[PDB]
């Protein structure tokens, strides 16, 4: 669960970067 949440978080907070990408 923790692993699934972390690996998903690295992509969630990154999902915002799409604009700045």
């Amino acid at each position: 669960g923790e692993e699934e949440y972390q690996k998903m978080l690295e992509n969630l907070r990154e999902a915002e970067v799409k604009k700045n990408a």
